[PDB]
């Protein structure tokens, strides 16, 4: 009779990690990063995106006539747009606090249009300006949601407008000033000289006074244009007044859906898909709580870490009793109990150490997935030519925070590892050590693992070992007996 | 004759978490995580706060008449303030660089007002001005610290003043423009127009101008105040000049104590009390090292960690035996040490506890608790920071900072307490296990072990051999020969 | 007849920490800290860094008649400046976006001045100004790289100038306005009131008014200046237009050369080395993989700990069978088998759990040393007056993450030293273990770790139990009828 314990053994080839080993196979193990894309721009939950194509955000909100079927836009969930679009300010110029704009509209979903200032209202001032830096077929054109007011024969009388904010929501609005480049121009055009701009609501106020010097000719033309905005609260009004340099703005844009959105700079083209997030290179599609193909994510998917492996070994180490190497013919559980009688041999596992490691080793996956979802999540941000130290100190705290949470994940897989193989390992010593003790001095200890008995039993006493309720007083005369 | 080995059990309920299993019960568990407060907001060491209460630190500043409570203000500790104060500027406005203010503040104790600029010298204008917005009793009134320069008669001349500051300390120094709702308006206050206002220090040079708009109406009025501030150093001059839409300041705020202190948000009013920390929730007064109320406190108390429960595991398992060693379970009645040593001889027994390895385990176990407490005194303590309308990319980095931060050291924390309680379960067998070894080492081979953790001596010994056997001082040749002749039997 | 197993002792005196204990004695241990530095400021690379002295960025870019040695400047490889230089701004004013320009500067190597507007070309205005706050053996004086323009006779006219950038590279301009205390000295200098400073570029457009107040008296004036920078492109021109209150410039500033450099806040002087990694305090010359100097650092050289020792256990515990303790006598290597046969005995060391124990000492020591590898560093910046809660937020930042790898470092350390004690012991238990195993019943175990064979047997069978290849059919009769007396 031979009672030899053992591990499961098979033919698998899958490698794994640890601190004091490096390539180690094991038996079962689990990948927790996923490494592929398709590579595609496409639909979240069913909702497309905005496709700015060659436009900037200036140049979509201004009405640059290049970009004119964005004039009326359904809901999206992110935004399009290239790192330099061509299209943007169709007359030469600059935006004030572009970046915070874009901030705001990064959690604004779709927008709705409202006619705030009527063209046909100016009627003591002509309302049909252009410039050929902004053309349409050879003729010239101007932005299509503004309004550049100029003389009217030869007078410039005060211009004024007013806006009670009754739509229901909240809503911007873009007004501009315009520099010449000389005075016989400012003459020429607004028949004044020193004019003013004054904006005013319940918490701005500004008066603009128009700055006139020699440039060089950007897109033809040496003139610019500055262009501000503001946020209307409810029930709140604006208030427009200008001598001269004035371009109004003849729609509003309400703020109608809201949510969580963002900005992506791609060079892409939407195609036909449905995804649940989506990276700047292609969509992902996932279970694994980790990848590592860029940072910047728009939607529910897993966590970004700087990697190239994580692999967790569930499983025990593959070497084909138990000090020469595991077994391949059993199939049952993971611990080895052989089974070798008079009347037939065996190779019966064990259910009850098997169900404990199985249970632990679960817990340990589960509090390891559970550990990180806890991480940093990186949130798109633009930055001016004059805000360098901000966007350094914005790159170096996401690329810390990134780099922290690589160091940990990596040192959690490792340190997972090793002590799932040494827990292995000491729960086979602990069998054998138990079986040998329960046993007691009734058998010889072979070497290679397992007891030859010194009493000659059956069926019903093994298992009875097996089943931990082996009895020394039972059965001990005979094998002292033979112990001769 | 018969020797035992195993640990000691008690009736402790106490419930700990490891890396591999979850809720398992220990003899002795030490708590570090703080999970109450008293819901009071009260005294730092003896000092009571600055109760603003409706108003804003603008209003308080600027002599708000509804704030005439604070004309003069004690010493304080820390400044409360509500989120939506209802009495800030009185007269509509905006306030320059007042997240900056506010920052300076935080860590400025006690205030002295100097009369820098009285309000009788100027003697060629009228300074008797004021708005119905800013409105006591239903009369006009204005700002109780500042002065609304108008024309007597039909003149309005240069105005000039100038302040040298032999005070001993950097003073703080407040004014104002004022922007009408159209010319008829500024003639009538002014009789000029074109005017500027034109402040002049050592490091400062500024010129503004009256800026002119159509506005609605903001508590009754169309116009609006511009307000600016400045520090100035010691011995340094300010100088004035307005030819029109000048608020004077008429006293300088001068910086006596300095220290730390904070800007707390709260809704909540002062109470008596005497308290070491505060939060915006309550006060804390205990010694554990972490808690878990608010992320942001002022005075000296525990780390903050977003966490629900954090114990340390400083003791045994407790499998108690159902119903003689450690194969078992645990026994009640070493009430002595950790690990047990029962013995028991021919004319009397006991459950003596052993003290060499007991000592050693207790040393180890107060080091590793020590060494987690000190390894975490290096975290990150939020600091509070306002921001305003045009700034939020700057709020959202300070957000995700700090967020960001507070994860990573609850992380830590969590982490170190799991794998302390595995090691510590696991030292503990690993010595019960060490000491069975040493003794059926030392005794080599005369006994035959029972199993259940213990051997029966073969050789028939008496209390002093076997307080030997316990002291690790047992002889072989010394008792051999009998113990051979009982085993051949 | 017996053998015995235990491991190595020796003499040294190097300690290292532990989780569970302090100051424990270790045979062979490895430092990972350097803390010496030659407190010298000298050459990277063989290149040196530019010196200062008592002069600020300002005053050297606008040129201070006491900054006259930089008039020309060769490479650099970082810059030396005071925390509060003497000579900056010698007529009183302000400098817009210093800090910006600052962080330009922090990566910028050699210049290349061009003189873009000569000073003759100006042929309607009087050239010759100047202040007795930058004043040289008594006369007045004023900056070298810029002109002032006032009135000639009693007539200013319009002063335009522009300038195509045609010289290869991005050039850094430099202009000013004029800022008097009175309506009196205005109309002295410049005829006109109501006067602008207009600039133009393909992307900045300005125009400034002066402003007239009165102030105090700084370095014995009462007036300001006011100066502002711009970055011109390449094939981009500028224009200036003025009626007055104009600083025209006369030197550009082309990046020629580009690189990584800093701004070192010193008081020292250049000594001469060749450093490969220079710290505000002093050089660092090592090859260990940290140190805990100081964080701002230019260079490649090792990451920063805010720490005071970090050492790595590597060999065993140094206390002098294996159950009594180590062993004195042992040369080879880690875990021995001392020997000792009917015709000698011996000292000999086991070549095959020791070649283990060393790959995986080795794998523990790289592998920290290589995760470690990824740390923060940090990256000088300045801040201006009304710029504090970004200055909060960046040191706040900083010392966090120091704080972070601080801790990670200690701990990592600390696990491994008990991984390494504990890892030490049980491969001597499992070596003594293994032999018990093999010997079966043919031994009696004299507990001191090491036991006495039951069967005699020479040199060559206790060679084969060494090396595993025990025969228990060998010799087992007579080691029976031997134990049956
Ligand atoms: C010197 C002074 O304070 N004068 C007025 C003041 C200003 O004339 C102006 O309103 C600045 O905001 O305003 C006060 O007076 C007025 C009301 O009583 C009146 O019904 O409506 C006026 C506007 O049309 C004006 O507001 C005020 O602010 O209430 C007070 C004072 O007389
Ligand atoms: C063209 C020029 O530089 N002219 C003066 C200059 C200006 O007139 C003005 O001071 C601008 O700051 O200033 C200098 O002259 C003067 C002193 O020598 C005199 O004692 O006091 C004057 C003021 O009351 C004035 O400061 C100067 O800055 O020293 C030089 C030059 O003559
Ligand atoms: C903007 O419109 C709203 C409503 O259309 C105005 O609010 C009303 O003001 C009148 C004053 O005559 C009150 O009687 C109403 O009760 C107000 N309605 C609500 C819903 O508040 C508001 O006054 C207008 N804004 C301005 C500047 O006149
Ligand atoms: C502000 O007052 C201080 C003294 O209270 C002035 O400093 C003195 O200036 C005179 C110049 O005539 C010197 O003789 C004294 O030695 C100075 N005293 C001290 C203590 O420094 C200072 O000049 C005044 N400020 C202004 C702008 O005049
Ligand atoms: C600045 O100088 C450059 C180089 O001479 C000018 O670029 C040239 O412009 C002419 C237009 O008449 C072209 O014919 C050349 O081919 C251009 N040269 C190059 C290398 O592109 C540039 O126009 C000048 N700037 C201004 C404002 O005139
Ligand atoms: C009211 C208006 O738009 N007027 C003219 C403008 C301006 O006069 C300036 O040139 C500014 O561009 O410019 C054009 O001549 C041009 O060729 O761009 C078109 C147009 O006739
Ligand atoms: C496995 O990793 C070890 C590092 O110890 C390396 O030497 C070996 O080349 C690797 N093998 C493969 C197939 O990558
Ligand atoms: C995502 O992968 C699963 C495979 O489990 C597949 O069934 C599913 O169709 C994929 N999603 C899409 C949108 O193709
Ligand atoms: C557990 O036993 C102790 C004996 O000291 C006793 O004080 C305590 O009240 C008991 N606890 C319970 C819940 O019975
Ligand atoms: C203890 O933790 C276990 C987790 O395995 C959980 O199932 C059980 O409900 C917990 N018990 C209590 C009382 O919370
Ligand atoms: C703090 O709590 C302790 C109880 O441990 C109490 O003795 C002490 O008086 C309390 N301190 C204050 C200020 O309430
Ligand atoms: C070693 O460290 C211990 C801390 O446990 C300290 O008590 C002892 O003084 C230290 N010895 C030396 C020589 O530094
Ligand atoms: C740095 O130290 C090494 C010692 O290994 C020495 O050889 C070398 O010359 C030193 N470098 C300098 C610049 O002194």
């Amino acid at each position: 009779d031979q009672i030899c314990i053992g591990y499961h053994s098979n033919n698998s080839t899958e490698k794994v990690d640890t601190i004091l080993e490096r390539n180690v196979t094991v038996t079962h193990a689990q990948d927790l990063l996923e490494k592929t894309h398709n590579g595609k721009l496409c639909k979240l939950n069913g909702i497309p995106p905005l496709e700015l194509g060659d436009c900037s955000i200036a140049g979509w909100l201004l009405g640059n006539p290049e970009c004119d079927r964005l004039l009326t836009v359904p809901e999206w969930s992110y935004i399009m747009e290239k790192e330099n679009p061509r299209n943007g300010l169709c007359y030469p110029g600059s935006f004030n606090d572009y970046e915070e704009l874009k901030h705001l509209l990064s959690s604004v979903t779709h927008f709705e249009k409202v006619k705030i200032l009527p063209k046909d209202r100016w009627t003591q001032h002509t309302t049909t300006g252009g410039s050929r830096a902004c053309a349409v077929s050879g003729n010239p054109s101007f932005f299509r949601n503004m309004v550049w007011l100029t003389k009217k024969g030869s007078n410039y009388p005060v211009a004024k407008g007013s806006y009670n904010n009754t739509s229901g929501e909240q809503m911007l609005v873009i007004w501009g000033v315009h520099h010449p480049n000389d005075e016989a121009e400012q003459r020429t055009l607004y028949q004044n000289v020193g004019t003013y701009v004054s904006v005013g609501t319940s918490t701005v106020n500004k008066r603009s006074i128009p700055e006139i010097a020699t440039r060089p000719k950007v897109n033809g033309q040496g003139g610019r244009m500055e262009f501000s905005w503001t946020i209307l609260d409810m029930l709140d009004t604006i208030n427009f007044e200008s001598t001269g340099n004035l371009i109004a703005p003849e729609y509003g844009f309400k703020i109608s859906k809201r949510g969580s959105s963002g900005i992506m700079k791609t060079e892409g083209t939407l195609e036909n898909c449905e995804t649940k997030c989506q990276t700047p290179l292609g969509a992902i599609n996932t279970t694994l709580p980790f990848h590592n193909i860029h940072p910047l994510t728009i939607g529910e998917c897993p966590k970004y870490v700087k990697s190239e492996k994580l692999v967790l070994a569930t499983g025990l180490r593959n070497v084909p009793g138990f000090i020469e190497g595991g077994w391949q013919g059993m199939v049952d559980g993971w611990y080895g109990y052989h089974h070798s009688n008079d009347q037939g041999s065996g190779y019966a596992a064990d259910k009850e150490s098997t169900q404990k490691a199985i249970d632990g080793i679960t817990n340990k996956v589960n509090s390891v997935i559970e550990k990180m979802n806890t991480q940093f999540e990186a949130v798109g941000k633009e930055f001016s030519n004059l805000e360098k130290r901000l966007e350094n100190l914005n790159k170096k705290m996401e690329d810390g925070f990134l780099d922290v949470w690589t160091y940990n994940a990596e040192l959690l897989v490792l340190m997972e590892n090793e002590r799932t193989l040494d827990f292995h390992d000491s729960n086979v010593k602990n069998l054998y050590d138990k079986v040998r003790m329960q046993l007691r001095d009734n058998a010889k200890e072979l070497g290679n693992g397992c007891f030859e008995f010194y009493h000659k039993c059956d069926d019903e006493c093994m298992n009875s070992v097996k089943n931990g309720t082996y009895d020394y007083p039972k059965y001990e005369e005979e094998s002292k007996l033979n112990r001769n």
